[PDB]
């Protein structure tokens, strides 16, 4: 029978997860658990406080709350009721998050997949594979083009800025050096460039630009494009969530170079993140069905467990 | 303690494995098992008929005989004595090979990793991940331009062939269509061509050309160009072994496109194939130590098992 899934948290990721369940042959969406009473959806909405009343009805909880504080504090509680899958992206906290989720999931006999998505997630998997295969490798991850929320907020704090967004993009020159094994000395200020889009009165532009180009820690030292655009233009063309990146790994085998490159081009960040999250939710359920329990990163899941196809079918068609 | 490894077969792949074991922090090369008495190496060379007398001294056997004929009949015998790792590349025969290897490895309590390399191997893994994540997807694989080790070994076993290599060349138009999501229907056979370069007495050309064009799995049904050249021409222009390829997956999440691309650029095909085979060798030994036995494709191995580093270190650094 189908895996019974529910969504905790109805933001962008939760909405992406919801709409993609319809594309799954083997999953049924039971409901959304939200801290808000009224959501613009026909999916049943339940109080997050009542997850315990649906625990027997839910095989996998997709955790779609914010990573900043909500995941660390809430996720261990949810693991007592189902398998859980999160996209927790605070890399420096992932070992602790895994340990705490492992205690809770083990005690409950469930499987928690932590830190799925694309980074952490697919990029994590590609970093490890390429580094494992290529002895004495060089490796770089590049992000974007995508919105930087920290750098965007830094732009708005500039006196005179009415609206603003900042994007980070890979430097094409640094990408090409990485492909050739010659990026070893590049700093973060040389691997990426930045694009600013700012709404501001023209009388303030000279000051705002100099504020931007000499703002420390956020913009000093980077290649920065500064675009002053109209509020009408801003509200209409910068509401999307494009993202992606590259993982490039090289290694030498005695006078011979090898280049591994993994590229993602995403029109909608939470749509791809949800796609990854859903696949690892299938994995988590199957792992529990096999008798496993505890918490796992994407490094600990064999690839076939993500697929809705039978393993024998994958072997005959895709290997 | 280090994994004790040995190499069966001393062609291009076997030589690549040999030179790369020195790079591994956790492997020692015990020797080479060969059908030939005289190899140009200081590594201990043993008779392949005597592998049974080394069974307690060898944890992992790297199987580096030819795929076209040697692997199917010979590989299952070696699973009696150690974990094995092969790069068997006859996709239409991989389910059968896995099944017979699984019986042999299970009886012996060893782990057989079958069909490693880059295709099968890394490309198989990338096909499965991208197809599992992108629910509605288009996916195509492209190979080359470059020298194919399996096809080349197959040519050299044809009676009357003195020297031979095969190249595969992808349609760059089809690759561009794939990126735009417009290739959909095209197969590998429809988007590649094969070039053979063969040194043979002219009296043997008719028979050799027929053995090429009617060779199942490797050449039957492909667009194949056959070149009969002189030995001097071969020896100067056909020594390099570069290759590479692309796995391209596109998908839509409801009005938003995503592209996943995996790219290899290999200066020396057998060096990277060996790099992959070695990593899966590490994995097979570790799986055996965890209590597993039988035969597994690359789809069935958790990524962290390939790495020489501790899982905790990979999580903290790479996820
Ligand atoms: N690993 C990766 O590759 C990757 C990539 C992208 C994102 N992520 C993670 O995904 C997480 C969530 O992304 P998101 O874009 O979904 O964040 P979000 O849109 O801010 O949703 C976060 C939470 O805010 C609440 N919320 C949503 N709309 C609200 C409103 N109008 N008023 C009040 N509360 C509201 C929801 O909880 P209730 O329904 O309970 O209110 C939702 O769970 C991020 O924190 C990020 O770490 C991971
Ligand atoms: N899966 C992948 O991605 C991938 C990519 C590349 C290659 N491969 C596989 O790798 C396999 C090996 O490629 P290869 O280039 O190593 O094949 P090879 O160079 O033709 O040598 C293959 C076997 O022939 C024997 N041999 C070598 N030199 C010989 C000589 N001068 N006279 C007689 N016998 C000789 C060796 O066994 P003895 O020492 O016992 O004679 C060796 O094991 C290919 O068959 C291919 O299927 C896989």
């Amino acid at each position: 029978t189908n895996i019974r899934v529910a969504i905790v948290g109805y933001g962008n990721l939760g909405r992406s997860v919801e709409k993609l369940i319809a594309k799954q042959p083997d999953m049924d969406l039971v409901g959304i658990f939200s801290r808000r009473a009224t959501l613009d959806t026909k999916t049943p909405v339940f109080d997050v406080a009542d997850v315990d009343k649906h625990a027997d009805d839910v095989d996998v909880l997709f955790l779609c709350m914010g990573s900043a504080t909500d995941i660390p504090e809430q996720a261990p509680k949810f693991a007592q009721f189902a398998c859980t899958v999160d996209t927790y992206d605070n890399h420096r906290d992932i070992p602790r998050h895994r340990q705490v989720m492992n205690e809770a999931a083990t005690a409950a006999g469930n499987v928690a997949l932590v830190s799925t998505g694309w980074d952490p997630g697919m990029f994590s998997i590609n970093r490890v594979y390429a580094a494992a295969v290529l002895a004495e490798h060089q490796q770089h991850t590049f992000w974007g083009p995508g919105l930087s929320l920290g750098h965007s907020g830094a732009l708005r704090r500039i006196p005179g800025v009415q609206k603003a967004v900042q994007y980070i993009l890979p430097s094409e020159d640094a990408l090409e050096k990485a492909r050739r094994g010659e990026a070893g000395d590049l700093t973060g200020k040389q691997t990426h460039k930045m694009q600013c889009f700012v709404v501001a009165d023209a009388a303030d532009h000279e000051r705002i630009e100099n504020d931007i180009r000499t703002m420390p820690d956020y913009f000093v030292g980077y290649e920065v494009e500064v675009n002053f655009i109209d509020e009408a233009t801003f509200d209409s063309e910068h509401t999307g969530m494009p993202n992606g990146g590259h993982v490039i790994t090289t290694g030498d085998t005695g006078g011979f170079n090898h280049t591994v490159e993994y590229i993602l081009k995403l029109d909608r960040n939470p749509d791809f993140t949800a796609s990854s999250q859903i696949a690892f939710g299938r994995a988590a359920h199957r792992m529990k069905q096999q008798g496993q329990s505890g918490a796992f990163t994407v490094l600990e899941v064999a690839p076939y467990l993500l697929s809705p196809e039978n393993l024998d079918d994958l072997i005959a068609r895709d290997v």
